[PDB]
């Protein structure tokens, strides 16, 4: 007997084999900076901002030890970080596998390690997604080269239809993007599926079964985000300059976790201030310590 | 005689934390590569084969499992550790038995050089047996570097560490030349008030003696700025232009390795293998079969 | 009326480091078991069967992993997390919600009790449906706890938490009954001069309304605490001693939810499957068939 | 073409103990448990530092890998080169040396057991003789009441190693095969050629076996005033409990702390001891290695 009286995310941050090598040959991808911070800030803030403060880090076991210094368990940004390996990256999906017992029988969310977003009301949009408790969500965005990635096809209506994984033949430009809302149903359907040609755990499979289902939303990412992949040298160097962009003309940062942190009361200003210290001689140490006075909109 | 060679690929304190929390600074890429190919490949450039790579306690292994021994691409690669940060010039203390009674040079490990017949300007300061070379370029933001200055008839002068009042705007590079004066000259250096043991003053040294040729860099070469992160996004986009443009690679040590006759073509086929299914692959079994001149 | 358990298995910081970077104290094992199934036991025997677990946010989704909702033992079990170790009182504020309009008990996660007729012993506490009850253990060390003084009746009459001078030698254990009142009574409470919401603070709230029950813990029941590493170690041999002497085990959850008839003869055999290849699945195995008194 | 201008590389086995410690260790796994005042782990690591080795390879379970990795991490904060491995299967302690293949590369190596904690008079000495001889395999030999339990070594007359049996139900001595294990480069070629035991396993003792009918297997005796001590069952991991405790209790000085070890080898200096004993400070490791930066202890 049961007695019924939340989510938990998690960041996929594993091998991207050798298809950025040499670039990639010392240190894993989502080390890599920005900018001015980790990649691997990004999907955590994205996390945050959805009010996801229970987080899994999937990464390889060479890896796993640089993403510890560089997080800790969490406990300084009001958040609980753990950690799993992935001895090697047989698909996305797989996420469900090694991280079952820290799911257990909570909703979930998952997010790739290199994915950074950025726009306006995101916060917001990530809300309606994480308080929607049955079925999946993901969000779906106009991009040039839909054959890259799972595309979704919608009926005259707006209603999606299908998913079809990296096709030759794209029936529309709509792909899928790498942050998806789960419920309990998704370790299930994970330990289910069959791995593909690539011999892959896909996750475009786990979407398909909620679809056919009735448990898909996909709710429209607009054109006025911007979602980046950092997929490859050129990529990466483009969203650095983006970031650049933005942060300089505004004098705010995007993906900042001290600041997220702090504007959603899991630490205080007492807090925010020793975690300033450390770096009060550079700019991110000072932008931190700005926060504490300033009131921004 | 011999020319032995240093990367100094030491820690930048918490200067770019929290990008280079996770990792040094000369292993976050430049584009396509890590960024210690670009210093690596500029010795490789100026004939150098025997080379100690110097970096802090924790990185050493993540270099070592980086570049191996160096057999691969010809080279004689050896490594060591600098515990702190305690300024350039403890490369000759670090590097002392390594060096021997050879000539050498040091190269900073975040350094990175582009221009015409490099392979030429390094050459000529690689052939000098006696004295040291270095090499002036003129910057905006002189205050950073090694300021040298001139005489009315172009003599280098004097040399100052990050001058409060730059004399001019000639900053002296990451790249030095020296013969076996050295390490005699870094073992009886003191610490500044900064408390570092300053390449300026190695240089000074050389200096009033007149074993100092100082090398303008003209404005037709790139020195690139990799001191903040503006700069390291500004040098990864120079570095991608000039790619994209030539279909060329900027510091390839594979192919200049190659192109030195260090190693021969059936070496490059198997070193191509790992990569082949990426742009870096590709390039180096396409550099089998073209003249590029 | 029902009653609600608490366990409080609150962060000991870095006291029992670096054992504990290892992991959490609570989880740490005393002989064969970990030391969150003793404090569990004791609710277990009070007869309460839906119980919070308070932890750090670190700790808590480990106990979570281990203990699960506790259907399999015929349990209702909930977490909670306390962000700063900021006073044991906390508990109830953390609680008030799992608590609602109901009595409660609360046991600290480090404490262990042996003895006959332990089961009776909080069968008594339990039924009182009014004001609050505690326990008095006679020490060695009383300093390290609360205090409570008697005068010469036998009557408590006042508490002190920690005192530098003692004014007896009886400690109140680490095992708390409550009514309704407690949680309007953490509400109002201001924090101590140490800075933390202390239980002794509510405690005294309860004795100066006369309405506290002390009952004598005798010297033939075994009041530990695995605080710290000498302590865990005697805990440990303690436990070692008693098991292997009547091949019966002390705090076993699945025994005494057995023996509660909280689960079955059939809900047992499955539990002592997995658990077969070791001497505590063949333990529970064993208690299917053997008729202990 | 290669050049010089001998390292040699090391191993910890801490595999999943399976079922045999549940429920203790469904909380925490065998070799995180605590030896009175520091995870069991300790021990085998300063182990291998004690015998001059700085590179070493952890391998672990899947699911134990990250923990031991929260727990360590890399290992320069000790002036070590922690590297870090997955075992998928209990299927043996030979397997080390496959999964251990490209980690060994060309160097000598050792191989300690993640339960194993040894205590005794310049232990340092002993393994110096042991990590110096740079050909062959050495292993050390130890008196044991349950000789049984273990790899067994008989020595003829003349005290020469003649046979090795693994866990005879009919030991030939009483001198057990202790946890820990050095090896030359043709360790992982000996491993390779290794078949399934009777139990489904690749077995450490065929690996020594090999040595021996080459002659090149050197067994040293680690005489009785050493403890060598097993921690796998309960009663036996509070028996090591106890008896560090008595020790570091009288002495007022810590066995197997890493810290410690590597400030006295050099491979960390007072600063860095000082950084590490900062947030430690609250309890009697963090001073403790404070009073180290003071004290001088022969
Ligand atoms: N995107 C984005 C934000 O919206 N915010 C604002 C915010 C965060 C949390 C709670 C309320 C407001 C940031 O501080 N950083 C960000 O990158
Ligand atoms: N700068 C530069 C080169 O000049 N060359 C040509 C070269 C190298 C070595 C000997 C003769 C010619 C490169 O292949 N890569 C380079 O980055
Ligand atoms: N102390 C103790 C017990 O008395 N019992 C027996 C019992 C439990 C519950 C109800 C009736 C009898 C145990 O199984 N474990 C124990 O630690
Ligand atoms: N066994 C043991 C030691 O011998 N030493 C002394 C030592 C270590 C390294 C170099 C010289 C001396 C310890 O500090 N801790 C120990 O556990
Ligand atoms: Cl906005
Ligand atoms: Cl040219
Ligand atoms: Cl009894
Ligand atoms: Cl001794």
């Amino acid at each position: 007997h049961h007695h019924h009286h939340k989510r938990k995310g998690i960041i996929l941050a594993g091998g991207s084999g050798t298809r950025l090598h040499p670039a990639t040959l010392a240190i894993s991808k989502q080390l890599l900076p920005v900018y001015d911070k980790p990649m691997i800030y990004y999907p955590l803030s994205t996390l945050m901002l959805a009010g996801i403060r229970e987080i899994l880090i999937i990464s390889t076991p060479q890896d796993t030890p640089r993403f510890q210094q560089l997080l800790g368990d969490g406990s300084n940004w009001g958040l609980d970080l753990q950690y799993a390996v992935q001895p090697s990256p047989d698909g996305l999906a797989q996420a469900f596998l090694i991280g079952e017992s820290f799911i257990g029988n909570d909703l979930s969310a998952l997010v790739l390690g290199d994915n950074l977003y950025y726009g306006h009301d995101f916060h917001e949009l990530l809300g309606s997604a994480s308080q929607r408790q049955t079925g999946a969500s993901v969000f779906a965005y106009h991009v040039l080269d839909p054959e890259r990635y799972g595309v979704v096809e919608f009926d005259q209506g707006g209603k999606a239809i299908s998913l079809e994984e990296k096709p030759l033949e794209p029936k529309s430009n709509y792909a899928v993007t790498g942050l998806y809302f789960y419920d309990q149903q998704v370790v299930d359907i994970a330990r289910d599926l069959k791995p593909s040609p690539r011999g892959e755990l896909e996750i475009t499979d786990v979407n398909r079964a909620y679809l056919e289902r009735g448990q898909l939303s996909v709710e429209i990412m607009g054109r006025g985000y911007a979602w980046l992949d950092t997929g490859t040298h050129d990529s990466l160097l483009e969203a650095g300059q983006f970031i650049a962009t933005l942060e300089n003309r505004q004098g705010l940062k995007v993906a900042c976790p001290e600041e997220i942190a702090y504007r959603q009361k899991w630490i205080d200003a007492a807090q925010l201030e020793k975690l300033a210290a450390p770096l009060a001689k550079n700019g991110y140490g000072q932008y931190l310590k700005r926060l504490l006075t300033e009131t921004v909109y």
